[PDB]
């Protein structure tokens, strides 16, 4: 998270951290608890080579990474079959927890949004995660979960920006319909926020508009952060997740 | 070049080295002389952002990189407008030299293939360049130009290979028609060979079949090196390159 | 600490972490509270050049580094004047806290040994710290204080060990009288434990035998960790820290 | 070499490069040809662990490192027995080549100084090598041999300077009599020059005054490069080298 602040203990109870097995259970991506036994994250986080569930683990909302851990095994990993590389979209994936988690005031699902919901500029939206605080600047210990309000923009506007100072023809589309852009030169996601949630408060309710997909610009002018637009994938998501 | 050998001083008089100014005029990609004043290379080598001409120089055939540099200025950089990323093809570009080069026996142009040429498996082909000799193993000094013979395969055969061990659905195509695959677990291009030539001898003549596009495999099984199929872009090349 | 275990919340209440300000107050050396207002550490930790007091903080006993910090400012830094380099001894220093500290069973001083006290072999001693767990293997987060019991050995035995596999002359002393060696190929101190305590329980009382001086062996055979012999510098220490 | 320039091809015919077998025959230290079959260098270059002669070769004067290697085997290495660490001196060693070298105008020995020559300030002296051109800045390809004129200073003044900004007591000697200091804040040796020569022109003849010993300062104010004073070791040298 670039340009944000440490999150209040009470915020984002659906924020999760995906851990892979190395010298320790190291965070490699973020994700969200959309259902008691399901986690929404990014495809690029799980691929490219199919992984062994024994190596992955899910950690629930935690003020400080690695402190009070309690890893959870995963029974199933589903990566959208259209996914091949971030720049061509379909960067979304699901993790089936091994068993439901005890939902409480401190830990629960986030509501997915209505298919009709586009998220026009002005909508108050925040990205959260344990990513770098700047280009090649890791989140320093004790690793507080951070958040940052980011302006959301329309795809065609984002597409125009991406062509600025680039060789790519104006007529070739960079930003796809299954993507959503947010952030400016001072506020953005950054390395390690991938898979995590972009949430907007609509009618007093928090909805997950996106899944951090491209988090490497770290607030780079004319290259806002790119997110997988959840509305575009509800049917796929509901093909595996209930309620 | 992974698994090759140093090239004979007489071979590949079309090979060029693209240099960017850092503490010195450092090699960052290969290229090929296709006309006395035109160099053929990969688009991703010049991208993403539009580059200023004054930061780039071209170096003609050298047995050893950096030893006898005679850097040449570039007057025009033309990146294919369809190019955005390696995985979506159109990875090709042209550099117009500020001046034409003195053609001789040590240095001359390589011939482009007939639009009809498909370079089917079993065809005798070589990849050349100053790229790494293995993963995370840079070409050691004195940086001899290397070469390695590679088995060119068919697109669908490559497409299939790329799906092995991948979440990507056999439904979605990975290898496009403007791409060409070659190399195996022993012979392949590697980091730094990018933009260089893949040439094959056809009926007694060397023809440039491809341009190194994806060289990060370095002989990784089932992920062979990907090249830009030159036949596919002859129209686009001839719009700029005469003779 | 190599081959040790996480330490119980109740053990080693005199352990301290020295922080230098960078992107965050990063741990660079250990130390021991030996008086309500004085910390004992290694001279090589504060040198080579004189340091700005403001760049230094002291963190008292803590189970996990960074998680519950209560950084304390230092009023004086006193490096033993005889110190030039580790290998020539006198690797010892004193930090006078800006203010005395409240003592509890969780945080209190460690007693220095009597001038005559000797820690012959077979004697049970422990070394604690937040240093690497192995060569180039940083202690992973949440950085629990680690501990390990180490065999104290006889200098001449240590001196001879250090001459094994080296060109240095058998007749040239490597291990000085103000030094003391402990550890073996399985248990030892490692990068980052420097400045910390080597304590041995004697007559039912914990006494600090040494200060980690040379901790880069990380359980290397024939290169056991070297500590500064606290007894040797009792006079100097006493000339600054009362009682 | 810091603040220096490329050496004319006709200069320093005695410079040598010591190579260690890694991915290629890599330079790890300089040295000088002091006799058709003997090379003078620094002990620290050859240790600490005893080296296997199979992994070592000597390369005679070359204008550009690695470009025209003709590696030479070594039959014997003699590390001064008093050597332990650079800071305590005796940093000197000898390498006996398997065969004498044919001496030509391009490659020949450097003369050792008379026991009485003290090389006072003002003497015109030069240090040569292929080390870094500044702190953490490697000499770039094509790796020209570099040279730089350095002002020689008196041992006691050098010793005084090394105590400025240091905790080390003025009564503790840093610069020993077997040491010699040269260089200033703009001109000096740098990492990789170690082992190479410090030569001064005396009465129209080049005499090797020192062996680069401490070369990590790279023109750090009040921390001039330290060299092993050759006259101090003439006897040890002549015990092995003929003529």
């Amino acid at each position: 998270i670039v340009g944000g602040q440490e999150a209040p203990r009470s915020k984002w109870p659906w924020q999760v951290s995906l851990r892979v097995r190395d010298r320790y259970w190291m965070h490699f991506c973020g994700g969200s608890l959309i259902h008691p036994q399901w986690v929404l994250t990014a495809a690029h986080c799980l691929g490219p080579d199919v992984k062994d569930l024994a190596t992955l683990r899910v950690q629930l909302r935690e003020q400080h990474l690695y402190y009070q851990d309690q890893l959870l095994p995963v029974s199933r990993i589903i990566v959208h079959p259209q996914f091949y590389i971030i720049q061509t979209g379909a960067d979304i994936a699901l993790l089936e927890l091994e068993e439901p988690v005890n939902i409480s005031s401190r830990v629960h699902t986030v509501m997915l949004p209505p298919a009709s919901e586009t998220f026009p500029p002005g909508m108050p939206c925040w990205v959260t995660g344990w990513g770098d605080v700047d280009n090649d600047e890791p989140l320093p210990p004790p690793f507080p979960l951070k958040q940052v309000k980011v302006p959301i923009m329309e795809n065609h506007i984002c597409d125009a920006k991406y062509h600025l100072g680039a060789y790519t023809g104006d007529d070739v589309r960079i930003i796809r319909d299954d993507m959503l852009c947010a952030g400016n030169s001072q506020r953005d996601s950054c390395k390690g926020d991938s898979g995590g949630p972009l949430v907007c408060k609509v009618n007093g309710t928090w909805l997950q508009a996106g899944v951090v997909s491209w988090d490497e610009g770290c607030a780079q002018p004319n290259r806002p952060g790119i997110y997988t637009r959840v509305t575009y994938y509800l049917d796929w998501i509901h093909h595996y997740v209930p309620k």
